[PDB]
């Protein structure tokens, strides 16, 4: 069309992008200003007004992108993204609650998005996880079926740590990483239950040894897919 | 047979299966509901019903299998497992101690066994283990003399780490994942022996020197092995 | 020239780099014993005069190499850094501050440039970090988004930990390394944020996860090369 | 000769490797029992006895393994090793010091020396160091700065993390394996010396690159060899 392939050419435009990254990296360093009180105290009213012109200015690229994209911008994760992102910044600020106050400075994640050399990390990043689905579900299943163990054997002693199920999911997270894992819970607890060390520590060895495997697994998985390439391109040539 | 081919083609049917998985799921909410004291004020009657219910709907479903199955049952380790995780949950709760109350909750495990997608990851995981046994072995060796000798050197004037053989072992697991192990143990020791660092240190670098061999020998001897069939591969396609 | 080939010869001679060595380990001995009150009471101006031998005579030493080495001494890294290092010993001790006399301890590094085995670390430890630019950007942007965070919804009942921009970065990088993560840090927040735990946690996922994936793509990477080397060497003897 | 060949006969027997290693195994169960007082107690003279002929029994077996083996047992490593073991385990018990009583227990390492299984796995353990010895000690001399740079910098106020050489160096070791690094150590420094992170963070960074860089490179250039053979292997065969 014609009123339609105005618009496309200003979105799809070098200029475009770049004026958004500008944007973004001006209210990025606006958005660490805030963080002082000095500062606020003395130039708390621009920033707070550079902040809605930014969220205008970021409302009005979020609705052309959506006239120039179409449907095809509600199946790409990224505008979704810059969609929900923008979203969040949009509801308002005395009305809410604090917490939707925070979640604005999520929008600064539009740099990413925006810089191509940093979507191909988080999608490299993020490419590895489908494939660890059925591991992510067992070591959650796990730990669901520990947590249920220990908030029996040890939430009615040790509410802080074990009393719910949530709690004791916290816990063995904590053990998880390792952090005070012996001085700080199994120790106090083996002044009560001296065997606690046959729950923890297995804990420690699964969990441990799993996780590991992981790595192990998509390293050495994947150079087999390396030599499996690598093997045929080989077999043609001797193949003619 | 007649009256065994009536059975053997239920128990291997899809039907029994799922009819098994959503129990365990089922039971596996339960489980996790059982943990509030106000939903067991409330509805505690029901889940402590549906609990023997699927109790005996597993025992049942065990005896089947084995009927069916005959001695390659037996010879299964999935099978042996369902086996003694129903068993577990079968000893009488008010006669027992509540420890095997805590192990009715393994059943929940059974929710891997059922799955095929989850026993091959369990599967892949414990496949390393049989080529480090040796490793372990040396391990654990390694651990016992330096308890030994930690219990002798450290129990006297710090028995609640060091008083007995299986404390020492337990410290030493302790320093071996590093918590607290300095401003925790040795710092403290080294207030009574200022040289008890000379035997912490090289216990560190052993413990933390074997581990990191071990995982860059699986990982290294995996690959000479998919490069030996792709050598040969292509060896062949040269050889005609 | 004759009167540039005379010196060239000298600085280019293997005497020359030995008898800076010497120097170098013999005023590395020095500075280990100069921090030995007793020591520097007894033989304290000795040191302090075989200090000043040595830095001038790095100092011409330095001198010659730029006369021998032309505005090439300006491009070389190494040859830069030593520069640096004796120009911080030579600013005057009194009359400065007290960090510069600590930096003297630098030239000490003279030894990893001197010593080719050690270069050749150094250069292949650092050879790796320009791919990984844009994951530290992505890194510290991500600190950065989380720093603005906390410092919001934590800084003003934790300020000793989340205060200010910079506080909140340092208890980050805390979280990041794991060192009590949750004892220190979560745990206390959670008596006043029960909720903190949907911050840190994720947290705590993006940033091992990243690290992980970067070790994991930096190995994995690296071996597609060796197998895109070796397939064309054996491509080529197919070929003729 | 005769004389030679008859003793020559026994050590090489495998009943004498055997009849060894059984006792090795029985001392091993003998010395975690002396761990009880207990046990001591009631049954303290038997184990005593049973040491010391345990003890002579490996002299005479040291000494024969001399008589067949010559000079070859002093360079052979893993005899040296039983030797010294057998020493020590040799000076007298009440004239010594406390320490020589407790590296009696090393004589349990002959279990490593003597089974074959055990002494590959410590092969290739150590096969790995002497490649690294250039790292180490790269790793040292850093460590050796940077405990100069923290003694000036923080021994004064901080005498039992940082007043001398020795004892900064075990700090930074500390901070290495990051054990309480910050809430123990750099938060505590900050009270005085609010910039203290600028030294320990970039230490951290160096120190855990280098150990990183360490593994992938033992990795990677693995599998440039194993690459190497094959591609050789297989042009070889293209080549006739
Ligand atoms: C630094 C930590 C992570 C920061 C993330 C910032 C916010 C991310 C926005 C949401 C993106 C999620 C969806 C996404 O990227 O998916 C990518 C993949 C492959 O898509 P493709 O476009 O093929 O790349 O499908
Ligand atoms: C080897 C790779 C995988 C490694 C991870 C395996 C999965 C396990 C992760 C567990 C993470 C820890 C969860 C956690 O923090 O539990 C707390 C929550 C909420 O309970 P709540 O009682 O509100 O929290 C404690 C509140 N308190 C202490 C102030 C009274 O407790 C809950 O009710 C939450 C339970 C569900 C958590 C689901 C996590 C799924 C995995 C995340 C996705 C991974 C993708 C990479
Ligand atoms: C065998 C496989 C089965 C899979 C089942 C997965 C779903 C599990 C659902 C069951 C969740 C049970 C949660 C529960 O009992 O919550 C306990 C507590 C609340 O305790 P409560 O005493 O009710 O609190 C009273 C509070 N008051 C006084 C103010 C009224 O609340 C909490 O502690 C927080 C709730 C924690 C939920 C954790 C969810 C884990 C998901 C695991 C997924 C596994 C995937 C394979
Ligand atoms: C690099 C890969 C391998 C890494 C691990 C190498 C093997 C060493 C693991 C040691 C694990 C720690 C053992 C432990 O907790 O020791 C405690 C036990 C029981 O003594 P007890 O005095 O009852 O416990 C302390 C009780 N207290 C503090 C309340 C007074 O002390 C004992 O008496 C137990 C001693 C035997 C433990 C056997 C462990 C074998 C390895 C496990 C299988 C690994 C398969 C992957
Ligand atoms: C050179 C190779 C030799 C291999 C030998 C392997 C087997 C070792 C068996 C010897 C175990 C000695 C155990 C021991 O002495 O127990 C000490 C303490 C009990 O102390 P005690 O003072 O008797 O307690 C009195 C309690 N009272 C007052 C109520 C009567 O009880 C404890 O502390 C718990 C027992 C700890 C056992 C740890 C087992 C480690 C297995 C290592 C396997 C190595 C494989 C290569
Ligand atoms: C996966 C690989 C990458 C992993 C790392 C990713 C990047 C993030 C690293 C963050 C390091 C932590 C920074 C830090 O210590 O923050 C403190 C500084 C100074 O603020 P200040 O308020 O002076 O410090 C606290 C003072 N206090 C507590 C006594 C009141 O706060 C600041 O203002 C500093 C903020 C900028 C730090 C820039 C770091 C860039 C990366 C370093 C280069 C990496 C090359 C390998
Ligand atoms: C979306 C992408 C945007 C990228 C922007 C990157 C640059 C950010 C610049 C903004 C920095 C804001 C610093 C700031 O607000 O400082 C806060 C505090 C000072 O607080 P204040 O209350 O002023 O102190 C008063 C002191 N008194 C009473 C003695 C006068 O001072 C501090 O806490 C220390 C300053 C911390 C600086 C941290 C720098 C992080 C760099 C991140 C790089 C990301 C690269 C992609
Ligand atoms: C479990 C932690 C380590 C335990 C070590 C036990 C005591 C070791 C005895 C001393 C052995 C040191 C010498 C040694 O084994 O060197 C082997 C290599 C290659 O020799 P080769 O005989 O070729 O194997 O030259
Ligand atoms: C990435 C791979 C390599 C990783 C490691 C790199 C090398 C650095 C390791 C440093 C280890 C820590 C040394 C240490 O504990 O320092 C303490 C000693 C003795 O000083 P001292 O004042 O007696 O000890 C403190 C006593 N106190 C607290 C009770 C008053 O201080 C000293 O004077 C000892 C200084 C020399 C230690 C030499 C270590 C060489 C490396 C070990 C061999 C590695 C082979 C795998
Ligand atoms: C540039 C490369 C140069 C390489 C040089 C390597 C060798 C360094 C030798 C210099 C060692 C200096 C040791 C030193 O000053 O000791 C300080 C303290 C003793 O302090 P002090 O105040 O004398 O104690 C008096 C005690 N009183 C009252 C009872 C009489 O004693 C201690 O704190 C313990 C001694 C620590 C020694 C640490 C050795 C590290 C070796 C690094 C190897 C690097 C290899 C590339
Ligand atoms: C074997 C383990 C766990 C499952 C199990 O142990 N069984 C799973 C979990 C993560 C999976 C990898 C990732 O998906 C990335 C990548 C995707 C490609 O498409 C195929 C190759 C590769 C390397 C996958 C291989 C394999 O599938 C992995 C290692
Ligand atoms: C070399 C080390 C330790 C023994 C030693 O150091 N000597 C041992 C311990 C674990 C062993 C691996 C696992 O078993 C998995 C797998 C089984 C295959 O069947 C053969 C290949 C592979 C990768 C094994 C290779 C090797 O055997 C390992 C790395
Ligand atoms: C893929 C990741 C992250 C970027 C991303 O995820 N996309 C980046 C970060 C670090 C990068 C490597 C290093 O630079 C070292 C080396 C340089 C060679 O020249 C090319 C090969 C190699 C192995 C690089 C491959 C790849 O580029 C890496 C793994
Ligand atoms: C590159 C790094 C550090 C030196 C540096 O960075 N330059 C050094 C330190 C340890 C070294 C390896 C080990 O020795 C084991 C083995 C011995 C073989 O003989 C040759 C292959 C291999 C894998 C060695 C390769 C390489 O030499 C390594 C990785």
């Amino acid at each position: 069309s014609h009123m339609y392939l105005r618009i496309t050419n200003i979105v799809e435009s070098s200029f475009f992008t770049k004026f958004i990254i500008y944007l973004i990296v001006l209210n990025g360093i606006t958005m660490g200003l805030e963080t002082s009180k000095t500062f606020m105290q003395s130039f708390g009213v621009y920033t707070t007004l550079f902040n809605q012109i930014v969220i205008t200015i970021f409302t009005i690229e979020i609705i052309l992108r959506i006239y120039v994209h179409r449907i095809s911008f509600f199946k790409d994760p990224w505008s979704l993204f810059d969609f929900f992102v923008v979203a969040i910044s949009l509801v308002p600020t005395s009305s809410g609650f604090e917490i939707l106050r925070v979640l604005r400075v999520l929008r600064l994640f539009r740099l990413v998005t925006a810089v191509p050399q940093m979507r191909k990390i988080v999608s490299a990043t993020i490419s590895v996880i489908p494939g660890m689905l059925s591991v992510i579900a067992l070591m959650t299943l796990f730990f669901y079926i520990f947590a249920i163990m220990a908030t029996q054997l040890f939430g009615e002693r040790f509410p802080e740590w074990f009393g719910t199920l949530g709690e004791s999911f916290y816990t063995l997270f904590q053990v998880m990483t390792l952090e005070s894992w012996s001085m700080g819970i199994v120790r106090p607890l083996m002044e009560v239950y001296p065997y606690a060390w046959v729950f923890f520590i297995p804990f420690i060895f699964v969990v441990t040894f799993v996780m590991i495997n992981l790595v192990v697994a998509i390293i050495v998985d994947a150079m087999a897919i390396l030599n499996q390439k690598e093997e045929q391109h080989i077999i043609d040539e001797v193949q003619s």
